[PDB]
RNA sequence: GGUGGCAAUGGCUAACCUUUUAUCUGGGCAGCCGAAGCGAAAGCAACAUGUGCGCAGCCUUUUGGCGAGGCACGACGUAUACAAGUGCGUGGAGUCACCGGGGUACGACCCGAAGCCGGGUGAUCUAGGCGUGGGCAGGUUGAAGCGUGGCGAAAGCUACGUGGAGGACCGUAAACGGUAUUGAUCUGCAAAUCAUUCGUGUGACCUGCGUCUCGUAGUGAAAUGCUAAUCUAACCCGGCAUCCGCUGGUUCCUUCCGAAACAUGUCGCAGCAUGACCUGACUUGAGAUCGUCGGUGGAGUAGAGCACUGAUUGGCGAUUCCGGGGAUCCCUCGCUCGCUUGUCAAACUCCAAACCCCCCGUCAUCCUAGAAAGUCGGAGUCCGGACUGCUGGGGUAAGCUUGUAGUCCGUAAGGGAGACAACCCAGCCCGUGGUUAAGGUCCCCAAGUGUCGACUAAGUGUUAAUACUAAAGGGCGU
RNA sequence: UGGGGCCCCGAAAAUUGACGGGGCUCAAGUCGACCACCGAUACCACGGAGUACCGCAAGGUAAUCUCGUAGGAAGGCGUUGUGUUCGGGUCGAAGCAGGGCUGUGAAGUCCUGUGGACCGUUCACAAACGAAAAUCCUGGUAAUAGUAGCAGCAAAGCAGGGUGAGACUCCCUGCCGCCGAAGGGGCCAGGUUUCCUCGGCAAUGUUCGUCAGCCGAGGGUUAGUCGGUCCUAAGACGUACCGUAAUUCGAGUACGCCGAAAGGGAAACAGGUUAAUAUUCCUGUACCAUUUAGCGUUUAGUCUGACGUCUCAGGGCAAGCCGAGCGGCGUCGUCGCGCCGUCUAAGCAGCGAACCCCGUGGAGAGCCGUAAUGGCGAGAAGCGGGCGAAUCUGUAAUGGCACAAGUCGGCUUCACCCCGGGACCCGUGAAAAGGACAGCUAAAUGUCCGUACCGAGAACUGACACAGGUGCCCCUAGCUGAAAAGGCUAAGGCGUGUCGGAGUAAUUCAGUUAAGGGAAUUCGGCAAAUUAGCUCCGUAACUUCGGGAUAAGGAGUGCCUGCUGUGUAGACAGCAGGUCGCAGUGACCAGGGGGCUCUAACUGUCUAAUACCAACAUAGGAGAUUGCAAACCCGUAAGGGCUAGUACAAUCUCUGAAUCCUGCUCAGUGCAGGUACCUGAAACCCCGGUUCAACGGGAAGAAGGGCCUGUAAACAGCGGGGGUAGACCCUCUUAAGGUAGCGUAGUACCUUGUCGCUUAAUUGGCGACUUGCAUGAAUGGAUCAAUGAGAGCCCUACUGUCCCUAACUGGAGUCCGGUGAAGCUUACAUUCUAGUGCACAGUCUAGAGACCUCUAGGGGGAAGUGAAGACCCCGUGGAGCUUUACUGCAGCCUGUCGUUGGGUUGUGGUUCUGGAUGUACAGUGUAGGUAGGAGGCAUCGAAGCGGGUGCGCCAGCAUUCG
RNA sequence: UCCUUGGUGGGGGCCAAAAAUGACAGAAAAGUUACCCCGGGGAUAAUUGAGUCGUUGCCGGCAAGAGUACAUAUCGACCCGGCAGCUUGCUACCUCGAUGUCGGUUCUUUCCAUCCUGGCCGUGCAGCAGCGGCCAAGGGUGAGGUUGUUCGCCUAUUAAAGGAGAUCGUGAGCUGGGUUUAGACCGUCGUGAGACAGGUCGGUUACUAUCUACUAGAGGUGCCCGAGGUCUGCGGGUAAGCUGCUUUUAGUACGAGAGGAACCAAGCAGCGGCGCCACUGGUGUACCGGUUGUCUGACAAGGCAUCGCCGGGCAGCUACGC
């Protein structure tokens, strides 16, 4: 038994690979709200998230309680943000998507309705809304696939902050590895070919390649679906 | 196999009972083997001897007779289903023991690895993740930002001050690391340490304590590194007395005999089986052939030869033929065919030995104190080597490699060659005396400064065989 | 002239050697013959043993018997025990040492001594039954050998006097020394009595020992305040649920519970006391918590506990330093200096810097601040108030000090305390208990565990009294100095772990110095040497504009006298003059530098114990999957990782900073998509078979495959020969035929390729050329500033690297006292040459040498020792790894069945009403199914007609609207 | 013939034929290991050793001929016969319970097939100087650049800068550059693991001497009137030195010139050997002085810092001196 890849090691869950939970804030996610029913809150305060290197919004709700949302792009601190079928379509609200128009920027948008929100939560990007209909509502996702959602789905109008995160090279290998101690992944990570064989279907040789072709099907068992993986093309674009 | 019990009206019991404490005595017929075989099966189913030879033994006129056992036939049962031939079987000897040998399976004469697998142990070391602490002498450099000032029509350009950034610099025997000396040490202070010299030393930093991740698994800035001095699959116990054709060992005496290192098959080539060869016993009962001489037969090797097959050298004579050379093919002429010369052959033979082989007779030797033959028990052995021949084959040759006949060493003493596995005498129970073999006789060293006739002047030589001994050529040396 | 014998030339090898050696010449050589003798275990003779065969026996025969490995066969000896026969022994059994006799022998018996109670023997039977070997095992014990070691730690001791049987080694005094930012002080883990006292010295201590962490006996650890205990962290454990064939097994959830002697935290200090405990006992002076009783009560939900890295201001302070007084000690050749001390806890009471807040104020052709950033009509400065520190002041005062003084000032202040500011994000830097906000008084209570001592060059760990390692300190005094570097000294701890020694030779480990030369040494400047601090001047190519840079290259530097400037000060900077030495960073400490290339961008990581590299990583670049009930992955499952995540994300790969770039090829393999057609298992269905099935066919047809398309920053490839000043049309093209670049390369076999510089000379380096055996673009190409314990070459400086060694220093060695191992070993052994021999002999053969013993010395030989060769082969021995090797198994894709229900339609017949609708030719009439081969109905029904209700040839049967 | 009996469908068997195992007396079967492990083997390879000598090095016989003529001053064709074992092969006898692998360095020794030095002979030898051969192994045979090199190339000296053997002498002497481990890169193979008598960077050299041998120093015993002194020399060893330059002979012999010798004589030099220390140089941790930092209160006198460092230096030892 060639020893199991690194994947096969992060499904076993050890320590090496799992995240720090106790370094995160919250597990942000829309305030539960029964159907048909509204509720109001103020943000108090801006804080860093470590789980996404953005910032999130502290609000008080009418209800007593204190939670953690993900902070669109010019919330701040003293607005009153409400979550309801009837809110306003404006920054920081949550709506369903079946009331925002089109053309409109969404995020941290619900997979389905009173979900939580599941899509569009990284730090800067956002969803439009496309098209409506009367069980559907369509909406171009940061890839740029179209995803058919319920009108019913909430989400909170604008964009995520912290735009442009990305902008700023790494320029240093410390510069990354500080931001890797906040995450589950292994860092830094040794390429394929420079193992042994024992360790990567890549690993092994006199001298550096794989070998074999890197493009593996989509039927291959675990230990195995590594390189490209079921790749519709290769290359830079002709 | 040796010794016994019983014996075709066969042998023995197993479990078990009888124990009165494992014995023992008497029971115990279930069963097994024998008693009928052949055939896949269905199935069918044989000699209580028809004949001959003949050992022992007996009788006998010593040549014959009877002749158990034995041998050879004949006959019959069944299968081959048509037939014919043939196979197996058939005229009652087995069975159960004790003491032995041997095969097979089991740890199987004893020990000897790496490994494979099950269940458990380990992150006090080391690797990585996380929680919470601790640490980094003293200096250097001087980013952005800010102040003031210059040069400019502005655009803009620019000096100094302040400021204190950076996986920045130097540097501590703080800490961490481990370059070079390939220094010390190398049964050490140390199962990797010491000295000097070096790299990092505000950060991907170092480190305490706690905690987590582990065996086909973990961890790894990836070397198959590390996971408790163990890592290309840790450690403990178990499977396990694993297995091996491979290595090592296997313990008292004498006596009799005494090999094979070869063939065929083998995933066979360091093994094994079968056979040859060794050994023991029994049965049988009259011949056998290691040697000689003569004869009937086989020769196709040596040698020889050219008569066949092919090579091969000139001379001579012809092919008015098939063909090389400068219009009457105007004439030059190599091969081809013969008579003579000169040479040849593993795979040529008109010839043709010596050895040798089969058979017959003969002598010779052995043999009823058991020929030849048969049956059974036990093996070892299939690494060989050498000398003398075969111009053995191959090879430039080889103390090379591979054959063959004999004999040796192996397993062979003693005597002699300086020593010498296998070269010479000789095969050798113990003691004594004598005479010899090989070889030697100047001394070492037992016996010749032996005899005769010559040669050698070179210390040549003083060397049977042997791989341990130098050639071609030359010499008015003798 | 030919044929012959012997000899000569031809004729050269390596330690000194071989006719066996000496030697030998009408021979002691050769040739031809001969004579006598010597000389085996052969042969003969005698005697004896065994063997084979025969014989009833007695005995007979053997020229035709007597070697022997593997191996077969026969008979015996011995050990222990059993049955049985017969015995021996305290008047001395077994065993043991030595000896006599017998037997071929295995062995038996006896004698002497020793020993003190058991032992044999006949015939048989058994076995845990016989040892010289296994790098055999266990035990004991040699040679080595009185040898190595008791030497880097680190200057290690000496004198005098004690103690004692005994003294280098134990005690005291003095001197001389070690460490002195650790070798001192405190303490974690760990140790577990090593702590203290007394008495010892058989063992331990690397020597001795009276000493001791050793041995024996006794003693020693005192807590409401110091920790644990309490809280929670990462993360465990228990119960329940669920899974699992099952569990002591398993993820998750719920509830609990634990998890820190360095996180949070209610509270105590100073002095004394013992031989050893002391914030613990005693004295003095305090403080905290609950509980009870009384006196009063919420402000309630907030704050605190509660937080990163770097940098800086202000204030304080332990330590430190200076001057005066006082009290001791030292010195005193002269002087009057040097050292020590000159003390004082918590608690209690008092003040309060910064920040923040409140009231006034009204500030701009701008004002106020800071070290710095800054602040301001959204309200500056200024002026009042509130809140609020460290520390300081008093008290605690009649404690300890030689009841000796004990009183004052100043400076500085880390590395400690308080407070505030700024910068960075890229880790945004814990939680909970507890505490505060309403408590005051008085009594009682405050249990349990630890507490000695070491904390390491002797108390831990590494087998050790081990030069390693082990938490470290938020521990460390004076001078020099930037400094905790180095040197010299305090305090404190030590001389603690073998001595002596006469030149103490040679040699060796580590150092000092070295004429002239200066890398000529060597693979290579390895090693060593040079330089070195600070100040000032000055600083190149190149560059990514940051740097290179301390580049390079120059000058100064000590002491004394008197001063200047900055600053509140500490101090810092600078000046003038004088002056000594070979030398002024005088010791200590402390870069050598430059040029040309390769390579990797860089800092970083790594083979713990031979590889610190160009390898790994890195930022950057590119590609791929996935919209989240995702991709990918773990688990048998229950359920999980990624994930408290959401494309800017996670996962999977390749390349590997910047700069200029990244060409052609989709034939092969891979991947993705499409599936028109072909192939494609089972089930269902159909046919046949089967009294039923098995079975044989057919139909249909998923995934997959064939097949088509796309894709190279997927795996990969980018080629042969000949006509033309080696270009160009063709080729061979079974996809294409090397674009930009680079090139004898870290790739170039030929090869030390050719040329130029570098040298006297260069298989070298660099540059160019390049016919590229076999370069080339993210299998990334070229190139590159900076960086580098990387790899080469050159210049300079430097030198014992060398020419070529010498002297000296300390430690070993040598000699002496003490202590005291280990490793090679079948035996013998004073060897040397040659030959022989398994062809590499101290032992064989023939010679030559050699009197023995001991000491020192380097290593020729003992094919020296260490070790069942890691190279090669073999073994139907293994292991890992690879794959289009064979065979399987997981995972995944897909059909069918079950889970799995209800509706709507589309597809096959299931099942049957209204007609028997049936008709080449003509029909009066429709075969009214094949039919009693003929025979029943009817105005209470039999037809010529409408689109003719079944049907059809606008006919005609059934009587229906007529 | 098919399990109580009979039958049906379907099986099993007997004899024969066909289908194939070519590794053909019949397994259904690809690689790699330098990350390797284990058992053995000198039954079998790298290396030294033994044999052989094709090959290599060095020769010989006959002399074909060349040499203005003339085989033999010089060269030596064709063929033939050898020696050595120093090149490379062949072989597998020894060693796989290890005989440490190349090259260099240090030190010793041997061979002659002689490079120089000594003595000779021939010459197509006038002299100078060559060419060829014979004897001769006493001495010498060096310094440097590249390369790990052996070998080879090159440089400048030199009388010449010969070759070879000693386990390709010498790792219980040294070195570690190469080759021969584990890491990594480039190129080429292979789908791959991996490989390359291709290149490149890096990469642990253990031991206290028992015996023997040698170098030196002692104690004995033997020999011997007891002791002492002085000698002899059986023997052993030696390189009781080797070799250049210059002057002279002599600008002579010789030669037409150019050029240009020899005997004898002298000095010097290189290397080697032996000894010595007046001189000179080094060292000189005896000693003397200067000075930095610090301590002993200052001065003086002292400790320490490598002898603190720096300067000088007698004796002694030594060579770079004699």
């Amino acid at each position: 038994m060639g020893k199991r890849l690194i994947s096969q090691n992060r499904g076993r869950g050890t320590p090496t690979y799992r995240a720090p939970s106790h370094k995160y804030k919250a597990d942000l996610r829309h305030p539960r709200v029964d159907e048909n029913s509204s509720l109001r809150g103020e943000v108090v305060g801006i804080e860093h998230d470590p789980a996404r290197s953005a910032p999130i919004a502290k609000v008080a709700f009418e209800n007593g309680e204190e939670l953690f949302l993900l902070a669109s792009e010019g919330i701040a601190v003293g607005n009153i943000i409400e979550c309801g079928d009837d809110a306003e379509v404006k920054p920081g609200n949550i709506v369903p998507i079946g009331n925002v128009p089109e053309g409109f920027f969404i995020c941290n948008v619900e997979s389905k309705p009173n979900d939580g929100g599941k899509f569009v939560r990284s730090s800067g990007v956002y969803a439009t809304v496309v098209t409506h209909e009367a069980t559907r509502t369509a909406v171009s996702m940061p890839s740029g696939n179209i995803k058919w959602l319920n009108p019913k789905c909430r989400a909170v109008v604008g964009i995520v902050a912290g735009s442009g995160r990305v902008d700023r090279p790494w320029l240093k290998a410390g510069k990354k590895y500080h931001k890797m101690k906040t995450r589950a992944a292994k860092y830094p990570r040794v390429s394929a070919v420079a193992m042994n064989p024992r360790d990567h279907p890549f690993g092994g040789g006199a001298w550096k390649h794989p070998g074999k072709p890197t493009t593996v099907s989509r039927n291959a068992p675990p230990g195995r679906k590594v390189g490209l993986i079921a790749a519709r093309r290769t290359g830079m674009k002709r």
